């Protein structure tokens, strides 16, 4: 139960502006306050929410500046009517000062004078911040309600909380005594922070943080109150500071229209012995300030794609004349323990604090069988499992310089390694990356372009011969590498390390020996995957010459080969794949999407479209052929039916491909054309239809096709070892 014990569980959200701090007081439920940042020298002795109104303290830190050592300042509200004010390394004693003030005034509450405090902050590395609040702290009042208190405070340990995960838990828990739960959000969702100086808008799909789109904004409440100010002073033809003029004039009337939803706000200053109904010119402020924010978060509800969005701060509670409409519209949740909206951030953290707080055959039994069709765009590989099948992933071929430390079909989706071997080059010889999707979602990222290059193409390739080593439960594994069309595979023989730094193996080390070697260079074998397959033991497909054509339809390009006697020929490619196909689908659905309300793209990537829209109505096609496919599209709070869309541009790509694909075999005369690649599940509408008149034939397992030329050096690669 009670970890105190002396210690004081805090969130604490410092920004530019305030200091926001959520602590469990003696109670067990959650106390609030706030101290504006702003620090006053101050002479050595003197000269509810009753703390914070006069904070005259002398700080003794070694978590400062010596000179600031140990020397008195005014802190907070109070140093705000000081004229040798400080407001926002440089100097870092205005943020250090106001913050440690706020641990004191709270131990003071629960009454204790020696606290200890592990920090739960955030940042608006990160070791590298929690070494500049550690060791032991002594705040001695020199007035105020704790007139000659001295607290004492101990910073253990600590976490920064900018982890993400820790920034929607205001929402979905709460502290009364014990823990309570307010899930009812998406798996993605945008969150809010409507702060005085800034506008915070983060995004999260899945579990995190998604910084390719998350912004910060200039869109704070103070230009607006600054206006409303300056008119209310034209029209008495003062509140000295905004957070006066907050807490006085219009928080009253804002939790009257909380209390009631039916109330009618009534705005009225009295000056020196003057009473003037201002009543309009803040409502409009107000409403002014309401309505930027609906264009602005509507904007970034767009760009995300976000299924939930989530507004909080005190921006809600300063515009909620017009922002209480956001109540109505769905996609849209207010956390409504409304009146805590300003402290939703520090409440987080809070509660993240307190959580940590809580603490014939084969026989192959360390060999690795696979056949690797390493690419431009993805690096697609077949390998032999335990059980004797086949297994097939793909990595994309894009990489990022990652930190050396940590700060189905889906183990692959979060690949944080590091690659040891004799065949890279620069510094990349010893040093993390990240592989896959995760250099996509990352600004770091190098991309293949149109050679070095060359550890863009290494690095995929190793990570996959690493999933697949780590997927059978061997820490490592020697293979016999089957590659595709003198080499430099030996930067590939010799040996490999690749170890996990973060994933689902984490801190497994996976070291790769290379022996052997062939290429599948005469085209024979590129084909094998059509007569053969693996299941468990090794069996010819179902239904099945002198020579065939072959037809890879892949993401950029269409190639054409031509093999007789087995043996490869008049083999072509054409810049006749799927990528501008898709593009202009895209293009066209974005565009039906363009009218009545509608910032970028419903889709992140080309992936993204094909995984989440496509490839699922693929499979019920596949599985029936009697299945009408639905394309839908949602757009933020838009839904569509883009059905014509996705098909027209399917079925145009098929009669394209068909247009190709008989010339070729004119020319050839191949007694047999086999359609392999991913282009075939793509264009799959017309190409199962126009497979039955061309007489060409696609293979089966069909939702296997994008594979099949890795599958084919696979058994190349088994037959191989098979002598
Ligand atoms: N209950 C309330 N009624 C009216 N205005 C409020 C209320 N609570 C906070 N505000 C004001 O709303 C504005 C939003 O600022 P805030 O969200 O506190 O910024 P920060 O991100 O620094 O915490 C502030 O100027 C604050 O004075
Ligand atoms: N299961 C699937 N359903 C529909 N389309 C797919 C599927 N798998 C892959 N694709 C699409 O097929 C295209 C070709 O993929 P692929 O042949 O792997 O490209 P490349 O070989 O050029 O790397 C890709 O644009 C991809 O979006
Ligand atoms: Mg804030
Ligand atoms: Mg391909």
């Amino acid at each position: 139960q009670m970890l105190s014990k002396n210690m004081l569980l805090g969130g604490f959200d410092t920004g530019n502006i305030k200091a926001k701090i959520s602590f469990l007081n003696e109670k067990g439920n959650i106390e609030s306050f706030a101290i504006p940042t702003v620090i006053a020298e101050a002479p050595p002795a003197k000269i509810k929410d009753e703390d914070i109104e006069l904070l005259h303290v002398r700080i003794i830190s070694n978590s400062l500046d010596g000179d600031a050592r140990s020397r008195a300042w005014y802190v907070g509200a109070y140093a705000k009517d000081q004229e040798d004010r400080q407001e926002p390394q440089k100097n870092k004693k205005l943020h250090l000062i106001p913050l440690f003030t706020s641990m004191a005034v709270a131990a003071a509450r629960i009454g204790k004078e020696e606290v200890s405090v592990p920090f739960s902050g955030g940042m608006p590395g990160e070791e590298q911040i929690l070494e500049m609040l550690y060791g032991e702290h002594t705040v001695e009042f020199l007035d105020g309600t704790y007139e000659g208190k001295k607290i004492k405070i101990t910073i253990n340990d600590g976490t920064m909380n900018v982890e993400g995960v820790s920034s929607v838990l205001a929402i979905l828990f709460d502290i009364v005594n014990g823990e309570i739960v307010e899930a009812e959000i998406g798996e993605s969702y945008a969150i809010n922070d409507l702060g005085a100086g800034t506008s915070d808008n983060a995004f999260f799909e899945d579990g995190e943080l998604n910084k390719k789109l998350s912004t910060n904004t200039d869109l704070g409440t103070n230009k607006y109150i600054d206006e409303i100010l300056k008119n209310i002073k034209e029209r008495f033809m003062p509140f000295k500071t905004r957070e006066d003029f907050i807490q006085r004039l219009v928080m009253p009337e804002v939790e009257k229209m909380i209390e009631d939803d039916t109330y009618k706000p009534t705005f009225s200053v009295k000056w020196g012995d003057v009473k003037e109904n201002v009543t309009d010119i803040v409502m409009d402020g107000m409403l002014k300030y309401a309505e930027d924010q609906k264009a602005s978060l509507m904007k970034f509800w767009f760009k995300t794609n976000a299924d939930k969005n989530i507004v909080v701060g005190g921006g809600v509670l300063f515009g909620y004349a017009g922002l209480r409409d956001l109540k109505e519209q769905d996609g849209f949740i207010l956390p409504k323990n409304i009146q805590e909206s300003a402290y939703f951030t520090s409440r987080s953290y809070l509660i993240a604090n307190l959580l940590e707080q809580l603490n014939e055959q084969m026989l192959s039994k360390n060999m690795l069988l696979g056949g690797f069709d390493t690419g431009n765009i993805k690096a697609k590989i077949s390998f032999l499992n335990e059980k004797g099948n086949i297994e097939s992933f793909a990595i994309p071929t894009v990489i990022a310089e990652a930190p050396p430390a940590k700060i189905k079909d889906e183990d692959i989706e979060l690949l944080h390694v590091r690659i040891i071997s004799n065949s890279l080059d620069g510094d990349a010889r010893s040093r993390a990356w990240y592989v896959g999707a995760y250099a996509k979602d990352q600004e770091d990222r190098q991309e293949p372009t149109v050679q070095k290059n060359k550890k863009l193409h290494l690095i995929p390739l190793f990570t996959s011969m690493a999933v697949a080593a780590a997927r059978i439960g061997k820490e490592e594994v020697s293979v016999p590498f089957s590659g595709g069309m003198e080499q430099i595979l030996e930067m590939l023989y010799g040996e490999h390390t690749v170890e996990f730094l973060d994933g689902t193996y984490e801190g497994k080390k996976i070291k790769i020996t290379i022996n052997d070697g062939t290429m599948n260079v005469e085209g024979v074998s590129s084909v094998l995957a059509i007569l053969f397959d693996i299941v468990n033991g090794e069996i010819v497909e179902v239904e099945g010459g002198e020579s065939y054509a072959i037809n890879d339809l892949g993401a950029g390009t269409s190639d054409n080969a031509f093999f007789e006697d087995g043996e490869l020929n008049l083999s072509t490619n054409t810049d006749l794949g799927t990528n501008k196909y898709i593009d202009e689908i895209l293009k066209n659905i974005k565009e039906r999407f363009m009218e009545n309300e509608i910032i970028e793209s419903p889709f992140k990537t080309r992936e993204d479209f094909i995984q989440r829209l496509v490839m699922p109505e693929v499979e019920k096609m596949i599985e029936d052929d009697t299945y009408k496919p639905t394309f839908s599209v949602k757009w933020g709070p838009v839904k569509e039916n883009v059905t014509d869309i996705v098909m027209d541009g399917m079925l145009k790509y098929a009669e394209d491909q068909k247009a190709s694909l008989d010339k070729f075999w004119d020319k050839t005369n191949a007694d047999k054309n086999i359609v392999v690649g991913g282009g075939v599940l793509f264009g799959y509408a017309g190409l199962r239809d126009l497979k039955e008149q061309d007489g060409f034939i696609l293979p089966k397992n069909i939702q296997e096709s994008a594979y099949f030329t890795s599958r084919s050096y696979l058994i190349a690669n088994l037959l191989e070892q098979l002598n």
